[PDB]
Parts: structure tokens; sequence; C-alpha cells
């Protein structure tokens, strides 16, 4: 049973805000985790948002894309093996 890993990429114009409520919604992270997770990527270019089994990993990074485009933000999000 592996599992995976992920990320987000940081990119220059996706809203702070707009990150923070992606972790919140889609990572359960309660504010303070979801302010220091976006500020981590904002100065780190990358950063996991959570782990979890293939699947379940699949599903997130779906979301987050999904989200994302309907946001019209660019926020690049996928996994890999943990
Ligand atoms: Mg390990």
């Amino acid at each position: 049973p592996s599992l995976y890993r992920v990320l987000i990429l940081n990119d220059d114009y996706t809203p702070m805000e707009f990150v923070v409520y992606v972790l919140e919604r889609f990572f359960n992270k309660s504010r303070e985790d979801a302010t220091r997770i976006m500020l981590h990527v904002h100065q780190n270019g990358v950063g996991v948002c959570g782990v979890y089994t293939y699947e379940v990993a699949e599903t997130k990074v779906a979301q987050v894309i999904d989200s994302a485009r309907r946001h019209q933000h660019p926020l690049q999000c996928t996994m890999e093996k943990d």
C-alpha cells in the first residue's frame, strides 16, 4: 500500500487568499495551518498539501485543477510517490 504526496507549485499571479481557501477546503487545514503552508510555498516554490493513498491523492489533484480553472487562477498541482 504505497502512498503519494500531493504538492502545489508556486506562481506569481494566484492570490494568497485563494491558496488559503484551497488548503482549508480541499486539505482540511485550520486557518493557521493553511496560512503556514501557503507562506511556505510562496517562498520555497513548492509545498506538500497532504499525503494520501494513490486514488485519494488522485482525486485531490483533480479537484485542485478543476477548482483552480473555475476561479480562473493558474495554480499548478500534482502528485508523487511518498
Ligand atoms: Mg517515508
